[PDB]
């Protein structure tokens, strides 16, 4: 009944919805929130090409406007499970069931918790996965960021617009981030970093945060300090729990594809962040998403 | 002497130099012509994800922007070679020789002609393979289109705005393009068809085209009717006659890569429509450009 069911609105989806649309492909897009997945938690965005800079939210909404008219069916639906039954597949939410000829898994990834001890109680209180959402409600606080890859440094960058200082907490002595993004956070005067350090514990009053013991990973020096916030970048989780029984996922939970965006199941890709990959970004999410959606096409086309 | 040097300044090229330059990679992109690549032979463009429709070269000049606030060093150049001496590499254009640790072939690919004659005789005067180069020479003329892909018709369709009527000859009788296209050109009034059928002979007088020659391909007829102009659709031929010695071609003449873009040849990487694959857009050029230019950084880190 669906030629094709695309599952998340993020880049990757919205780009193969896009493309099964102009193939007039009947296209479902379901998301359980708003178009634009992870660059709507992206305050400013400047490698996407075509783009100087944007903020993440402007591009989400531009990657969703032509949907419509192109007769993309959009629609609200959080994807607790899939069936494969041989020459349809069925599509479980909270509330629906649907039917596709083919599917495209475009649910990409979540924030790794640290897992440890004030983490979740102080969740509404001073802990962030997220600097546009939260930032501002940081205003003249010493904040602490905790990570060293591209999140966690361009976040601290945005943060510095609202903190009096931001650190930046990184478990080696090199940063993994861009280099052009190491730099600029060199530069900033509003960054400290304790670099060779992990965080144990999130303490505070019985309110909010107020301050973060770590640990040297070199010498086992334990110190405790001071914050007001802590945003924590360490790193990716899949969003794919709706196929864990199916058997094409890894050890960890990615979705294994081959160079086309095939899954063992025929009929049944995925793109973007969700996949088993090392590179995240916009641009390999939006290559992804038409490679996709040309072999659901000739998938349908062929069945 | 480079970290790397990025071979064309279309969309893929310039993706790449973009994200080597933000690895802080002592980077050269070079381009024999105008920065854009096809995007500046393109009239409108629909399928970028950001842009609900943007002329081709605007994108190419948003695309071009940023690059040289990077850093990216934008030289011309004509690339005539590439040596491999190991664990340098050297590149050899009109005038100039470039060492670098690493190479990304962003040379794209060009159109293919239909090798019959007329075709070289009328090149200047009638015979054309861009249509927002040349379609307003052609005001108020019955204009043949060659091809039933998407360049043949969506060029048919813009040149539906010069043309007293535009006629796409295809060689089958279905279209290879994207329905959504093939439908606007089935509803345009300006548009016919010669289903079918492949051109044999373009005719002229000694200063212009008059008449073309074709043939229908399941019963021989033999036609030969007045047409104005006549723009060629019929695929693609790769761009890469300065690496043929170097055993990374199929025999077609494409770049042939695994799926991080790799080549036999350490340190040098293919990247969008120069590559062996299926599917030349945009989208793809834009991540095949990103991948690569992570490659390289890993490539160049690890030498
Ligand atoms: C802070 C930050 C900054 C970034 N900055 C950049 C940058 O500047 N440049 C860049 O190239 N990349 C950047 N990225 C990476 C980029 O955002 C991602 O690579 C990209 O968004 C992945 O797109 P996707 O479509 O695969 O997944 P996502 O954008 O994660 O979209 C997945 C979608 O699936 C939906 N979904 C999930 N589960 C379900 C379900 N069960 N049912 C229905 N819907 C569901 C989600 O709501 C989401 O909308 C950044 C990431 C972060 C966190
Ligand atoms: C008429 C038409 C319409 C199109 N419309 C769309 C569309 O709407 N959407 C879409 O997604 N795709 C479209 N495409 C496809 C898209 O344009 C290509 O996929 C894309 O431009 C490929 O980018 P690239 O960087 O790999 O190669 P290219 O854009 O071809 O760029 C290659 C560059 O290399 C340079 N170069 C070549 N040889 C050398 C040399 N020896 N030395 C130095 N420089 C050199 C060239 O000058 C060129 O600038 C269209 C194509 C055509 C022809
Ligand atoms: N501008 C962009 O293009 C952009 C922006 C944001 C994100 N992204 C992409 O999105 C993907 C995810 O990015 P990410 O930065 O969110 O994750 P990531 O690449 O996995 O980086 C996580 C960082 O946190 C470190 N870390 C992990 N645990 C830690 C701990 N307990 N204490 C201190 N530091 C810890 C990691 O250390 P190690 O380095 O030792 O592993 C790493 O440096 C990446 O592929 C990234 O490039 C891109
Ligand atoms: N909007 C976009 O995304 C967009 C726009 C333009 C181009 N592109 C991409 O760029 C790539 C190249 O596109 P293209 O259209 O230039 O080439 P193409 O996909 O190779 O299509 C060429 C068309 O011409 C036909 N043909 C070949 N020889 C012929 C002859 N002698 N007489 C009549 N018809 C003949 C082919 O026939 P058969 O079909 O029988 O082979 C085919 O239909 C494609 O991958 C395409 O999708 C994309």
């Amino acid at each position: 009944k669906y030629d094709v069911v695309i599952i998340g609105s993020g880049p990757a989806g919205m780009t193969a919805a896009m493309y099964t649309a102009r193939s007039e492909m009947k296209t479902l897009l379901l998301e359980r929130g708003v178009p634009g997945g992870q660059m709507n938690n992206t305050a400013e965005i400047e490698n996407y090409p075509g783009y100087e800079t944007i903020m993440g939210p402007e591009l989400s909404m531009k990657m969703a406007e032509p949907l419509e008219g192109l007769g993309v069916e959009n629609a609200y639906g959080f994807v607790t499970g899939i069936e494969d039954h041989g020459d349809y597949k069925k599509i479980i939410t909270e509330d629906d069931e649907f039917i596709t000829k083919s599917i495209i898994i475009a649910t990409g990834a979540n924030h790794r918790k640290l897992e440890i001890p004030g983490e979740e109680e102080y969740g509404a209180r001073g802990v962030s996965y997220c600097a546009v959402c939260d930032g501002a409600f940081f205003r003249n606080q010493e904040i602490l960021v905790i990570g060293g890859g591209d999140s966690a440094v361009e976040e601290a960058l945005y943060l510095t617009r609202f903190g009096q200082s931001v650190t930046i907490m990184h478990r080696r002595d090199k940063l993994r981030a861009q280099e052009i993004i190491q730099q600029r956070a060199f530069k900033e005067e509003k960054i400290n970093f304790i670099w060779d350090s992990v965080p144990m514990e999130i303490k505070g009053d019985d309110k909010k945060i107020q301050s973060v013991v770590y640990k040297n990973v070199k010498t086992g020096e334990v110190t405790e300090k001071a914050f007001g916030g802590i945003f924590i970048y360490v790193g990716l989780d899949p969003v794919a729990e709706f196929v864990s029984d199916l058997g094409i996922t890894d050890e960890a939970g990615w979705i294994i594809t081959d160079d086309h965006m095939r899954t063992n199941i025929p009929g049944i890709f995925a793109v973007g962040d969700v996949r088993q990959k090392d590179f995240r970004q916009i641009t390999t999410a939006v290559g992804d998403g038409a490679q996709a959606a040309q072999e659901a096409y000739k998938f349908v086309v062929e069945l």
